[PDB]
């Protein structure tokens, strides 16, 4: 059985098995554009549920990555059909952290939004009743939100780790605080 | 750019870049429970849309797999939270083809539904207006439905394979016809 | 508090309060294009849940109606953006009952698909774990699927009533049987 | 044809054709819990899309309402199944404006979030590529955000009102600004 859920980007360069060292078959995997955990996405939350409730997975990694098409698209004006809907959530995050991102060098803005996004998705994941329950019923379950850079390993935006709803609060607000340091 | 969208199951026992000899960086990936393409799932369809429109991918592989817990769960009566919703589509598929599955021995059954599912999902994928437009505007785009025999090689063909909406009808209906007659 | 959930079409001529005689405030209302209950629609199922679990509603009416734009669109070839995704579920129903509908007079085909649709949505609704639970925990909860005709009151396609998962099976397969009589 | 899409809450205490003096047959309606327009909700957005593209509606009224159980539930910690997912968007809105709501007395709070929600939802509705395209192609389309005071008249203005994407930014941001400053 798998012990890890990897929520990553569909992006071809970011596959769990090569960013991780996990034994073959340890990785339950969900990938979607910009590694989102939208509150009302049955797709992702079904994986999270199946992971958490069927497989009793104890680690969920939301891995985002740099130079992520989703993030760029989120920030772009292009009509990408359904992607617009999907990335609107990311734009929400973008707008929510507009103070911070406005400051940043336009190019780095994408990479910040990637870091932030992961934070937000973990925050989303961790506020899921799926995860909140796993915890509430004392199941061990750690959420991690990382950002993998194509040319750099993990951005050490480590930030995003929750093992409880409370640690989520701290980690999340903490990560957001860290990222705001500039 | 990658050349394949791989829509597969979140089941680790199916790592795409490994089980195809394809390069890492060549598989745009979406995985979800029982590798579904639900008409109204922005998650998957965003991946597809990103794949088809942004990456201009030419091959969408929906790859199911045997001993897929998704498929098993669909056939269980067990309340698996959000997953029940997700898997009710698979149960539609089960019941849609209940007669075929009725005829089958109750283990063959799972692996049949697994194959059928791939077909249904290809069919869904191909009636996507995303995929349909790609085709309508001459975008070379083939849909492929495979099942990875988890305990084995790899059924590099469920027969379902569409390079157009019409080839979709044929391939799919033929696949179903076939799978209904061994 | 409301005692009835009305899942109807967004169609302006089909508002619950005027097709029903219910006291002001008795109607929890969800309407969407072609009054669907898609397994993985958080929107509708949230209303169903809220209805069933918060409001302890004891009656869910999926009211469809004749000359329903959704149904027509379902059957039509038009690109209606997100509507295509949404009505693809209805097309599924259409294709699932293609034998029956193929027979029918093209015009009546739409009205049959409307009757069928309601059956299917109730079937969907009733296989929801929300409803299955209400029942499993002995809560009184009756699903009704009707089809209101603009010029005729209810099509007496009465069919579609479930007060239990078993009655759903019967009512549903029964309704489908009735509709197949031609 | 109807001239208004009414996006409201499933709460019966809000019947649209009645509370507006509008004709029955003039309100295309979507209702859901806390009258949300989630970027990735095909349900609502299909209604909107049908409204905007098929019915060529010129007014989308998102109408929230006071003592909205949706809003209350969002603010409760209670596990309400699928509804938690649905309401996590409202909780984002709550927390997004936590400071404002922090400042408020904990009852004003609900009715504030109710108003804020309408604004957020209008904002979401207006960043819909559905609505954005209608505008981009000169379709006369105004978005309106109202709150029906359930115990009263009707706040025929939350201030949020957009006839374009730019008027969307202004109206929305202004609404938020306002609601943050009484
Ligand atoms: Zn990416
Ligand atoms: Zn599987
Ligand atoms: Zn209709
Ligand atoms: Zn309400």
């Amino acid at each position: 059985t798998p012990h890890y859920l990897w929520i990553g980007c569909s992006n071809s360069r970011v596959p769990a098995e090569k960013l991780t060292n996990l034994e073959p078959g340890e990785l339950f995997v969900h990938r979607n554009v910009a590694n989102q955990v939208i509150h009302t996405d049955f797709n992702c939350l079904s994986v999270v549920q199946y992971a958490v409730d069927v497989l009793k997975i104890e680690h969920i990694i939301i891995c985002g990555h740099t130079n992520c098409g989703g993030i760029h698209a989120a920030m772009a004006d292009k009509d990408l059909g359904l992607i617009n809907n999907w990335l609107l959530h990311i734009r929400d995050i973008w707008f929510k952290h507009g103070h911070l991102l406005g400051k940043l060098s336009p190019e780095k803005r994408a990479d910040m939004l990637t870091k932030i996004n992961v934070a937000e998705q973990v925050y989303n994941l961790g506020r899921t009743s799926i995860v909140k329950s796993a915890w509430e019923r004392g199941q061990k379950l750690s959420l991690h939100g990382w950002v993998y850079d194509v040319n750099d390993g993990f951005l050490v935006d480590q930030g995003v780790m929750a093992t409880s709803r409370e640690t989520l609060e701290i980690s999340y607000r903490n990560a957001i605080a860290r990222l705001s340091i500039l």
